[PDB]
């Protein structure tokens, strides 16, 4: 065994393959040996509370995690509280509601201002709309995820902002890409003169663009997405997609790593009723311009 183990929602997506590369760039710097897990793909979310009550079992000072929903890994993460375990929630927020009602509680919360991600990826939209506005969309991420609901807050505050957007459609794509694919297809169906699609990452993004082009309306609508992952990057430096509200999940793994070994000095894990740690990641959005000066 190490001395800290992650626990991500998959290993096979890039955004979660940079964090875990930055939980290990991290881990040289600091030299310390982490542990970094995840389940097979994004609805496993009984296997990845399995694979976290494994690892209560061993002997890691402290577990940063990024649980699947905000209550597959409530139990097992106010078991390993209650243990002792120094705790990271990373980017995904865990309900605190139920954790603590459960007995347990985390040292830090590290994650992206989300409703400013929604905020940026629909004011890059409302923007480029100008004053004629349109029909826009949302596209979410899967029910009861904090990160997409306060994208999706964060989209809709700053489309009720402008008069002149309406707001057609809001619907989960649960950060599949087939899913986003055939939801964005019934949404291009059921309201053709739609302008733009906000989607909560950039896997139901390109997801997004497939229906997009298929329907042979690509520049026609607005897509912009939320990640940065390379694939959405060069979509939207080939026109493929219009913007995508970049993430940094290789410092949100790098800091909750920091986190776990600063913390792990004060021989005390955070009280019950004390408010974790809050680290807000910034988040750049990324076009095919690119301005300095
Ligand atoms: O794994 C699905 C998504 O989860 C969110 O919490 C992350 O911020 C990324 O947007 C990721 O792509």
């Amino acid at each position: 065994a190490a001395k800290y183990a992650v626990v991500l929602k998959t290993l096979t997506d890039p955004f979660w393959v940079n964090m875990k590369k930055g939980i290990e760039d991290e881990a040289k710097k600091l030299g310390v040996s982490v542990d970094i897990f995840a389940a097979a793909s994004e609805g496993d979310a009984e296997a990845q509370k399995s694979l976290f009550e494994s690892l209560s079992n061993k002997n890691y000072k402290g577990i940063a995690f990024a649980p699947l929903t905000k209550d597959n890994l409530v139990e097992p993460v106010a078991a390993a509280w209650k243990k002792g375990t120094y705790l990271v929630n990373l980017d995904e927020k865990i309900d605190m509601k139920k954790l603590k009602a459960a007995g347990g509680a985390v040292e830090a919360f590290v994650t992206t201002d989300n409703v400013q991600v929604g905020a940026q990826g629909a004011g890059y939209i409302v923007q480029k709309l100008g004053a004629q506005g349109g029909e826009v969309a949302i596209i979410e991420g899967e029910a009861g995820n904090a990160s997409g609901e306060a994208r999706r807050t964060g989209a809709t505050d700053q489309f009720a902002k402008a008069s002149n957007i309406k707001l057609v459609a809001s619907q989960p794509a649960d950060w599949d890409r087939t899913k986003a694919k055939q939801v964005a297809t019934e949404i291009l169906a059921k309201n053709p003169n739609i302008k733009a699609i906000y989607c909560a990452n950039d896997t139901m993004a390109l997801g997004v663009a497939d229906a997009v082009a298929d329907a042979g309306k690509t520049g026609k609508v607005l897509v912009v997405g939320t990640d940065g992952i390379p694939e959405a990057q060069e979509a939207v430096k080939a026109g493929k997609m219009t913007a995508t509200v970049a993430q940094n999940p290789a410092a949100i793994g790098a800091t909750g790593l920091k986190l776990m070994v600063d913390a792990e000095k004060k021989g005390k894990v955070i009280p019950l009723d004390k408010a974790p740690q809050y680290v807000l990641v910034a988040s750049k959005l990324v076009t095919a311009l690119e301005h300095h000066h």
